[PDB]
DNA sequence: TGCAAAAAACGCATATTCTCTATGCAAAAAACGCATTAATACGAGAATTTTGTAGCTACTTATACAAAATTCAGGAAAATTTTTCTGTATAATGGGAGCTGTCACGGATGCA
């Protein structure tokens, strides 16, 4: 089921000479045909045209459900670790408190704008006992509450 | 039983330092390519050859007369049982069985 035999023999299943698997998938006639000769038995259905000529017998067009769906997951990964940020491109959630959400740092908004202008942002609540809970985990993606709490997370 | 108060502990001055987060090493997997050999399949040849079709032939049977060799329904004897008829010889000489305690009605006779 693995990638090379998956993607190789299947898109084979609509073409061969395994020269078709070597292309698109990558597995050459070497590790494809040899491993697929024994694999032709492991899911339990003849995929290509057993050394014949042109066929779609029981390839992977009907095996990808229990097959491709998986490696489509890492196919999204095969694309890239995202485009902006590796994980959760939008990750800038500010604290909800009654002190300083509004007005003390407009040159920081300047630099954020200078490095990246009008960039969408988000928010969470913390508490300050609950800020503690969710910052020693680091929930509050950006977090500000009396430093006398929330102590754990990474880097001590 | 109110504190003023002392010494040692318990809180603001750093060494240590040691789990700790942090990149380059290295060793063997793996998988990709050079590729080689063999095997899976295309080409030709004429060989078997079964099936498909015709006429002949042998088996199988359609049928037309009827007394086959056997079944049966009366017909007329017996056979024994049973039925009807006829006969048996002293004298014998008038028949029992409840009704008698119902109330009331409607004729129908008898009886002076």
């Amino acid at each position: 089921m693995r990638l090379e035999q998956l993607q190789a023999f299947l898109a084979i299943a609509e073409t061969g000479s395994f020269q078709k698997a070597a292309s698109k998938c990558g597995v050459t006639q070497s590790t494809i045909s040899r491993q697929i000769q024994s694999l032709e038995a492991d899911l339990g259905l003849e995929l290509f045209h057993r050394t014949n000529h042109s066929k779609l017998t029981l390839g992977g067009e009907r095996l990808l459900p229990r097959a491709r769906k998986i490696c489509l997951e890492w196919e999204t990964a095969t694309q890239e670790l995202g485009d902006l940020i590796a994980g959760k491109q939008p990750e800038l959630c500010i604290a909800a408190i009654h002190s300083l959400c509004g007005s003390y740092l407009p040159p920081v908004l300047q630099k954020f704008c200078r490095d990246y202008p009008e960039v969408q942002l988000r928010v969470t609540s913390l508490g300050s006992d609950r800020a503690l809970k969710v910052l020693k985990d680091g929930l509050v993606d950006l977090a500000i509450v009396m430093n006398n709490r929330f102590l754990t997370t990474g880097r001590d």
